[PDB]
């Protein structure tokens, strides 16, 4: 290789937080073969990407402007403001104008075309052949009541992104030699057996078992388990799933390797324990912790695969099946129907998930007939993209690489606006791929390299998992490495800054927990020991500036040490604030970040992202619900950072105005708080209007996701009336709509009023609107549960959102469901709010 060529890889390992050149936890070479496989997709995308547009990463959309934003234009005229050091004139522009065209109405409007419209304060450019109506920064300014401000400077040089020179009819059988574990002790001794499953997409094709034996630290069976399934009938992607019950341990082994070879030989597999169903149960990875983990020893010595029209009455039976939801389980009668009428079923794209579930993958002939099916894919290829539908073929139920490829094909048609909407959920879906190299993993690689913004979030989503998941770190590390070798040195330098900063601060956060008590208050000497520590970093240690990971436009600078503090709260997070490093920023307002170690933030990532998806859904139907899905990024193990929404206050704090007598509660208080922070009465009604939309948006969203029973303490409001929920780490109430909220709506329980009439109207509007996307939400939820929780009932915890979205019912009933829910909160008032307290003391 080379002296400095290996110094490149030690930079790569530092950003990844894992060494992909390590081979100490492999029993084959799939991971290294995947490093080599991804060189091509990388070099292709890099080689065909526009240098100019890659440097500026214009964030842009082809969707129509919503109805709720053409109301803020009674005149077909939008206001932009071009800047230059001191002075800065304003310019009349029509929504359909272009970056180039408004430069035509600036220079010629004055009485050399190699300048650019960058945004004031950020690294966000208005460029490329798009209308300004169709730029995200512009839609954002219109949405808030802000005015588009812009500075004129030289385009950033493409030179800075340049990339370095790169680098049988025999039945199947397995011998169970035995198991071994250095130490087991609990208290009393039991018996133990090994269960072997041939598995394919959460379908057990076959299952044999050992005789049981006593659970000493070594147990030897020496037994052949003859299976019924024949070798030729083994499908690519099938897993030998070895499990130990007395269900304490599990491990998996792909029966057909990444070169289509039948798996053969002597394996010692180090196994995962079960924490006192989910995506960790599917992994081909073995436990790296070889000193403590349980190990199984096996032997393979077994290569391969090298007219008439329906009666109208069955069609109805078949259509009914196809209509049902992604969780509605299929009977044997239903599957056989689907399969017998394959070709009719292929005419309905929505039937696809249900159809490929009806396939007997445990049979060679039928899989082949299934490949004949996928070969005449005219209707699918021509169908309009359905993200819900496409996602379903990427979940844990589908292990066939061709099935999964027809789904990835549909994704290729997404523009970058929609990729960012689904990116986190597509990164989690790499967990369900049988092989490390996959159409999906490559699709992300390709989309990330093509767009600096997708690239940026693909970095942190990958790194979040690598840091806190032994089950999938090696796979994701290989994928990240591939990204980093093609993202270009501007982005590598950027990440290196970001990784350095957060490593310095997490250090400070862990070092501060320990000097404070397990829990009480915040010491005089502890705010002493926070300021001192950050003064030492600030000088010769911290970058002059780093990219804010949750908002990669914004460049944070030097710390505002006076405003930083440890938080009198759960597990001593740091409230930090930074100066903005861009001197053309039009405000002296700091960037606020919380650093927390203790909670599990991947869950918050996931919930906030589904919340961003609901906003986008409501966009399809002219519905704005003023949600504040604030930034939130997991960076490492049980730890990460959070955006501080400026001017926000906990609802429980507004109730603790005085005393707050261990849980005193009072209807009228919220409304008084709103008038104090609103210098004109005019802005006060703007706040109540904002509170009715926001309260409604967070009510509907929260009912649907089953996270609505919350303390006042985890709900906030801005000075401008924008309500929002926080801290999604996990008698009853479907959601929070307490008497304090209702007095803002001019209604003190058991009445109706103009502002409350809006609230109900908006709620049912929002609720029926999410139901036009029932299959999407069910599948995102089901996946959320599987890749981002503890262990969970693959039927029962998902089955909440069915009943929440009132599946199978007509629209009138559905409204009547939700409207009962509102009146459950108003029939209970404070009962549950007060109840959180009763346990405590
Ligand atoms: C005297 S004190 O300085 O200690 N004071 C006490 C009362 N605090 C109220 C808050 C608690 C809080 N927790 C979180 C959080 C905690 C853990 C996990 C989380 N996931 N998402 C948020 C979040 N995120 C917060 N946000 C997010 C949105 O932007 C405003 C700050 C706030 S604000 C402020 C601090």
């Amino acid at each position: 290789m080379s002296e400095e060529s290996q110094a490149f890889q030690r930079q790569l390992t530092a950003l990844i937080g894992y060494d992909v050149t390590d081979v100490s936890n492999v029993h084959d070479d799939e991971l290294e073969f995947t490093r080599r496989g991804l060189v091509t997709p990388r070099m292709a995308e890099v080689a065909s990407r526009d240098p100019k547009l890659y440097a500026m990463h214009p964030w842009v959309t082809s969707k129509p402007l919503p109805e709720y934003l053409w109301k803020k234009i009674a005149n077909n005229c939008i206001f932009i403001v071009i800047h230059r050091s001191t002075t800065s004139q304003t310019i009349k522009v029509s929504p359909d104008d272009t970056p180039g065209a408004i430069l035509q109405s600036f220079f010629t409007k004055m009485a050399e075309q190699d300048f650019v419209l960058r945004v004031c304060g950020r690294d966000e450019y208005l460029v490329g052949e798009t209308p300004i109506k169709n730029f995200q920064w512009v839609r954002h300014c219109l949405k808030n009541g802000e005015e588009i401000h812009v500075v004129l400077d030289t385009p950033p040089d493409p030179a800075l992104d340049e990339v370095r020179k790169e680098e049988c009819d025999r039945k199947f059988r397995v011998k169970i030699r035995g198991i071994d574990i250095p130490v087991l002790p609990r208290n009393t001794d039991l018996t133990v057996f090994v269960e072997a499953n041939i598995q394919h997409g959460q379908q057990v094709l076959c299952q044999r078992r050992t005789s049981p034996k006593p659970f000493t630290e070594e147990v030897l069976w020496n037994v052949w388990l003859e299976f019924s399934i024949k070798i030729k009938d083994l499908p690519k992607g099938a897993l030998l799933n070895l499990q130990i019950y007395c269900l304490l341990y599990y491990v998996n082994l792909l029966l057909i390797d990444h070169r289509f070879l039948l798996r053969r030989g002597e394996y010692v597999l180090h196994m995962w324990q079960i924490s006192g169903f989910n995506a960790d149960k599917l992994t081909s990875a073995t436990n790296p912790d070889k000193e403590n983990s349980m190990s199984i020893s096996i032997l393979l010595d077994n290569h391969p695969i090298a007219r008439a029209e329906m009666p109208n009455q069955l069609r109805k039976q078949l259509e009914a099946i196809i209509a049902t939801d992604p969780l509605n389980p299929l009977t044997a009668e239903d599957k056989e129907l689907l399969w017998h009428f394959r070709y009719e079923s292929l005419k309905h794209p929505k039937a696809y998930p249900k159809l490929f579930s009806s396939v007997k993958w445990g049979q060679q002939e039928i899989v082949a007939k299934t490949y004949q099916l996928l070969a005449r894919r005219e209707v699918w290829d021509q169908s309009a993209l359905d993200v819900g539908l496409t996602m379903q073929l990427l979940d844990c139920n589908f292990s066939d690489e061709n099935v999964r490829a027809i789904a990835v094909q549909k994704l290729e048609s997404l523009e970058d606006d929609d990729v960012l909407h689904y990116l986190l959920q597509l990164v989690q879906a790499v967990k369900f791929e049988p092989y490390h190299d996959s159409a999906l993993a490559r699709f992300l690689l390709k989309r990330g390299l093509r767009n600096k913004r997708i690239g940026h979030f693909l970095f942190w989503f990958l790194r979040s998992e690598i840091a806190q998941s032994r089950h999938y770190q090696q796979r994701f590390a290989v994928i990240l490495e591939a990204y980093l070798r093609g993202c270009g040195t501007a982005m590598l330098h950027d990440f290196t800054q970001q990784v350095q900063v957060i490593e310095m601060l997490q250090k400070v956060t862990l070092d501060i927990k320990s000097l404070s008590a397990e829990k009480y208050d915040v010491s005089s000497q502890v705010i002493s020991q926070l300021k001192q520590k950050l003064e030492n970093l600030q000088n010769s240690q911290l970058p002059e500036s780093f990219r804010v990971p949750y908002d990669p436009g914004l460049k944070a600078g030097a710390l505002a040490i006076e405003k930083c503090k440890v938080m009198a709260s759960k597990k001593k997070p740091l409230w930090l604030e930074f100066k903005c490093a861009d001197p053309t920023a039009l405000s002296n307002e700091t960037i606020g970040i919380i650093f927390k170690h203790g909670d599990d933030l991947r869950q918050d990532m996931l919930i906030l992202q589904i919340l961003r998806i609901m906003e986008s859904i409501w966009e399809t139907e002219s519905l704005d619900l003023c949600l504040l899905p604030y930034g939130c990024i997991s960076t490492g193990d049980k730890i990460g950072m959070i955006e501080i929404v400026k001017d926000a206050t906990t609802i429980a704090k507004i109730q603790q105005s005085t005393v707050g007598n261990t849980g005193a509660f009072k209807d009228e208080v919220l409304n008084h708080w709103l008038k104090e922070k609103s210098p004109t009465e005019e802005k006060f009604q703007a706040a109540v209007e904002r509170f009715v939309y926001s309260c409604a948006g967070y009510c509907v969203a929260t009912f649907v996701l089953g996270i609505g029973d919350r303390h006042n303490d985890n709900i906030m409001i801005t000075e401008t009336g924008n309500l929002f929920h926080i801290d999604f780490g996990h008698e009853r109430v479907p959601f929070v709509l307490t008497p304090d909220f209702l007095f803002v709506m001019g209604t003190s329980g058991k009445k109706t009023s103009p502002h409350f009439q809006k609230f109900q109207d908006i709620c049912v509007k929002a609720y029926l609107a999410l139901r036009h996307h029932t299959n999407l939400l069910i599948i995102l939820f089901s996946m959320m549960l599987m890749t981002g929780m503890p262990q969970l009932t693959s039927k029962e915890d998902i089955e909440y959102i069915r009943d929440a979205l009132t599946v199978g019912k007509n629209e009138e009933d559905a409204k009547k469901y939700f409207l009962d829910q509102i009146e459950v909160c108003r029939d209970k008032g404070w009962t549950v709010q007060f109840n959180w307290f009763l346990h405590l003391v």
